[PDB]
This record gives C-alpha cells, structure tokens and sequence, in this order.
C-alpha cells in the first residue's frame, strides 16, 4: 500500500497540472514520495512534478507504480476541499483506485503502466540568466501578452540584466518591465527566450499569486519553470516550445 | 384577499421548488396558511408543499384558490431579495396579480385553476428505516454520484441500520458511507431504495447546506423527503421514481 | 503631453461609457480636463463624457487630440485594478498609445481623429420634471421593465408630481412607483417620456449602487441623464430615443 494521508490542499495541485498536458497519469509512487511526469500529445509542454518528504501524515511504499484514469479522477478529485486529509489505498490491486474523503469510499479500475506512452526523461540542462518571480504578476505579465501577441517573450538581458515579457503584433505592443528591487532573486546573465503564450496559458491559469516562479532562463531553449504552489509542497516543471526570436 | 407581509425569504424558496417539475402553479391558500404541489410532465418528480402559520405578518383568507403563471413570477420574483417583506393582494380579480417590493408594484394575468392539470394526492404511505442528515451533506452526496453512475441508491440498511449513496458504472464505481453519530436522527430498519440521480439533482440543486434532510426509507418505492428549508419556515417533499435495485 | 496620473478607478469608467455604443473614441484633451462623446451606429445613444480637474494628479495640454483604438484598449486597459496611478503618455506622435500601469508599458497605433465619424454636438435643451435618484434603484427599476414590456416609461407627473418606470405588455404588466421622500431631489413638474429598455440596458449594466441618477424629464425627447460614477469625479450623458407615449 501507499498510506498517505494527505492535506487536501494537495489534491488540486497535483492531478491538475498534468491535466492542462495530459489525460492520463502514468504514476510514480518511490520511497521519498510520488511524482509524475508526461509530454501532451503535441509535445509542447512537460511538467515534471516530484511530490515530497512528509506532505501526508504517514506512508508506506516499496516501488509500485500506476497509470491512472486521470481523466476520471480529475473532477472527482475536485469535488472535495483542501482543508480535509486524504487517503490513498492501492494495496489490494492495480485495477482500483481507493480514496478516502469526508465518509466517501471510492474505488477506479486502473490502467497497467506499461500500455500508455512514453514516459520522458530529463532533459540534461544547465541555464544561466535564471530569473525569480511571484506567480500573481508572472501570470499578470501572461494576462498581458494574452492577446497583443500570440506568444511571450521572456527576454532576458536588456542592457546586461533585465527581464521583459513582450509581445509584438500589427499595430499594437506590449512590454512587461521587471527590474533587481523586490524581485526576490536574480542570476545576471545574458539569456533571452521565445515562448508560445497559449501553451503557457493553460500552465499558469493555475497560478493566481504568491508562487514563487523560477525561470531557467538562456537562449532559445525550452525554459524551465521551477514551482512549490501551495503552503511551499510541491514543484511544477514546466517545459514550454521555443521559437524563433525575430522581432 | 390574502394579506400577507411575507419575509422576503420565503420568495424564491416557495415558488422554485415545484419549477424543477412545473411551471404553472395552482395555488392553494387555505385558512392555516397557503400550500402547492404537482406532478411534473414525465411524473418523475412530485413535491408536496405546504406554507405555515404566521410565516408572514398577518394574512386573511377564505377559499380563494390561483393557478399562476409560474413561468412568468419565477424570474420577476426572484428580482427580489430576502431581507424585505412581501405582500399577496389578489381580491380584486383572478386575472391579475399584485405584488409589493420595495416600491414596485406587479399586476399579473392569472389563469383558473380548473383548466390546468390534474392536481395530484397524497400516496398515503407509512415507511420503515427513516433517514435524517442536514442538505449539506445530502446535496455532496448527490455530487458523488452526479457523475459515476447515472442513478443514487439510499441503500438502507447495510448489516443492520445503514445508508449509502453509491453508484455503479462501468470501470468506476462510488460510496457515501454514513453511520449513526453525528447523524441528527436515525430509524434504524430495513429498507434500501434506488432513484435516478439526475430528477434528484434539480431538486437539491438549490439545497446548499443547513437543510435537514429526512429521507422516509423503505424498500423500492418513491422516498419521501421533508424539508424545513430556510429559517425553518417551510417544506418541500420530494418523491422520486423507484428503480429496480439490482447492482 | 498628457501628463496624467489617473486614479486605476478612473480609467474602466472613463473608456466603458461609450463602449456599449462605440468602438472608435474620437478622443478631446482640453487644458481643464479630457472629455469623450459620440453617436452609436443605429444613431440611438450618445453619452457626453467630460473629465474633470485634478483627476489625475498632474497634466499638462495644449489642443492634442486622439482616436483611439477603442476595441483594443478596451480590454487591455480592464486588466488593471483601482488602487493604481495611471499615466497617459502621447508626446512622441499620434501612431502610438503608451501608458503606465503596474511596471507594464503599452504602446498603440493611434488613428488621426479626422477620418473616422463625425463628431456630435450638443443638443441645446432645457427640460422640465428633472428627477434624482441613485443608480443602485435605477438600474433595479431597469430589472424590472427588462422582461415585462420592451421600453421604460419614464412616465412624469402620476397626479401633479410623480416617477414611474413602468412597462406594459400582453397578460402581465409592472409599475415602478418612485414618491418624493428620501429620493434626494426633485423637481416636480409636468413632463414624461418613453425610451427602449435595451438601449437603457447596456447604459445602466454598469451601474451598480450609490452612483446619484439624473434625469432630465420632457415629454416625448431625448431624456438627459447626468452622473458622477466613481469617487464622485466623472460624468456620464445617455440620451436615448424616445418612442411615442400610448398606452
């Protein structure tokens, strides 16, 4: 079994990031804790999430690993509150799934791993031009390039170290500042990247304010997002497409 | 005429319960107090309602029975709110209706009660293994089931005295599980009944939390359920359509 | 220039007025303030918008007019708060828009004022049975003629001084009945007016509670309505077209 009473606050967080990617949930449970990770179909988005040491009360593992009707447990996930622990009992077969919350017993078939998709693997990166950010204006700064350009710019290095959100169109513009003071951390470097806002929509619909955002930035690679989104328990890797940086 | 002040929270819960399953209302007001109650189109939902002594300041009477054009007062008299108090002065006329709150004044048409419907009668039924449990957690039960399984079974009595909510359906099944404590009331018998979730949705669509549900169990035939549904003010019984209890 | 640091809370009534009958803002930068008005297609609303001193914390002028891309600030501008110091910055040139919020600079390509519509002028009218009321019973008077019948009575002068907005149509009517006390002014005259509802609709949906209503009452012409929406420091003029008064 996996015996994980777990706040459900953790909940949402969780099975919902992939969501925005994918459907179905190949599932990692190790001997530190369960994470998750996939490419949606298009392959241009991949979240690796890796859940912690002591986010639920106990747990007991010995590998164990499930692919899950994420596309079922999605809204039935979401009908419960963050301020209730929960419980995940898969000890007695891979083809249910049994939950605990508030009196509520249920039970899923579940799908074998091995029959899904390929589970990716860690592209090997090393960045520099890191950024910081909280969540509230990182997706303030993608409200705003949410319709004069398709997708965002995260140019880094103007004029040596600096940050800029912008998105150029036929007649219009835009352009997100962000200086050093009360930014919580920067890496001065010199790499700028291109992104498709829409793909990052989906992504940070999810992240109103207080998460702290980490952009691996460099140049024109796939950008890497590196989060703990609800009391500082969980990560999110977001690994958006890149583009050509003309403009 | 019929003189009444009523608080202005007994508005939208009196007129909408029946809106589920009719539009046109016939209206009873009788020397106690003024009642409603009929069978939708497909007979698949029948609340009985019945409206009390001195829910309204003062109020006269003497037969004097309406059919109203519920699907015209349903969205004008929701303009409204709870914090006022209405009046019913209809002595004039059965053509018309007026109303008063806060200023305005409505005069509505009213059809004759004897060109409707049938007006049904009360199945005078006696149950065993009554039910009791506030809507909050009725409506969250319903919730449960609302995507599972297409109908709620109230399975009663599950190894003595027992409820339950759950829903099978293919590769996915569901659970409510709800013993005595903290349970306000129990009749602890035999009967368990199945209904269709769906005609039970509508119903408790509009029962949020703090409504005590009362839940009169027996084996597959239509439950009762009475209601007190605002500061304690009123009923709404609802019968559902049996369904054969096989699963 | 335009030097202005506007109030956040300025900027979504200053530039949603007109949008519910324009999309193209002609915009006037006089040296007391910066006003707006025009004529929607149909030719059946025109609201004189005129900004006032001191709005903004500082300014400076001299003639300078723009259109504005309306249906593009329109939303762009909306994704900013109150709580904010806005400014309006147009020196370089009058291809481009640049303003200030929250570390976001913005840059628009601005049409020339002469090529869109002509501009109108102000109706030279006194009216008689001028009304007050605030917006928060207005609209709610609105609420009501919004299903019943299809315009708004104004009607004026119900047995020497009185208010009416009411709404007659087949089998269900409704009335509005508006006395002198605690309505903060009154002028009571003789005249009442007809207008569309719906035209009254788009005007008032913004306009929620505590925004003092005036209404220029005449028989039978465009009925002048006179507001200061936010902190107190704006106007917003909708004349709407009358209709011939029977019934």
């Amino acid at each position: 079994m996996f015996k994980a009473i777990v706040s459900a606050a953790t909940l949402r967080d969780a099975l919902d990031s992939v969501s925005v990617l994918v459907d179905e949930c190949k599932i990692r449970l190790n001997e530190e804790s369960l994470s998750i990770r996939a490419v949606d179909p298009a392959n241009v988005g991949m979240v690796d999430l890796t859940l912690d040491a002591a986010a639920f009360e106990s747990y007991e593992a010995h590998g164990g690993v499930i692919g899950v009707n994420l596309s079922r447990l999605e809204e039935v996930a979401g009908m419960a509150g963050a301020g209730d622990l929960i419980h995940l009992t898969l000890d007695e077969e891979t083809r249910k799934l049994n939950i605990r919350i508030d009196g509520l017993s249920y039970t899923l078939a579940l799908i074998d791993p091995d029959s899904i998709r390929q589970e990716p693997d860690i592209p090997d990166l090393d960045l520099a031009a890191n950024i910081v950010l909280e969540g509230t204006h990182l997706d303030r700064g993608i409200k705003a390039a949410d319709m004069v350009s398709d997708h965002i710019r995260l140019r880094v290095d103007g004029a040596e170290e600096t940050f800029h959100i912008e998105a150029e169109g036929d007649t219009d513009d835009v352009d997100l500042s962000l200086p050093p003071a009360d930014l919580i951390s920067i890496e001065a470097g010199a790499a700028d990247s291109l992104f498709s806002l829409d793909y990052l929509k989906d992504m940070n619909k999810a992240i109103p304010t207080d998460a702290e955002v980490t952009v691996e930035l460099g140049e024109e690679f796939p950008v890497k997002l590196h989060y703990q989104i609800a009391e500082g328990m969980g990560t999110i890797t977001y690994m958006l497409a890149p583009r050509i940086q003309s403009d």
